[PDB]
């Protein structure tokens, strides 16, 4: 299972962020990492002159119910589009 794994990910990503990653693909380790110790979305709209906002506040939204598994598995497969060098 890549649920347990979600560790050494969680680690090369809060501590490794050198490595190419895309402006929509590092919101993606965001959502999980909520979803995968929470649940679902929960928090008041953000601010209304910044977009990236939107991005954070309707993904975490998007998942809103997803599971801890559910979240941590997504950490694993989607990590490898930023650094696969750690599953390898």
């Amino acid at each position: 299972m890549s649920a347990d794994d979600f560790d050494a990910a969680v680690k090369y990503v809060s501590n490794t962020t050198t490595m190419m990653a895309s402006n929509d693909d590092k919101l993606c380790f965001y959502k999980y990492y909520k979803q995968a110790t929470v649940g679902d979305c929960n928090k008041p709209k953000p601010g209304m002159l910044q977009l990236q906002e939107k991005y954070k506040w309707e993904a975490w939204n998007a998942l809103r119910g997803m599971s801890t598994e559910s979240a941590k598995e997504a950490y694993v497969k989607l990590l490898d589009t930023l650094a696969p060098s750690w599953r390898n």
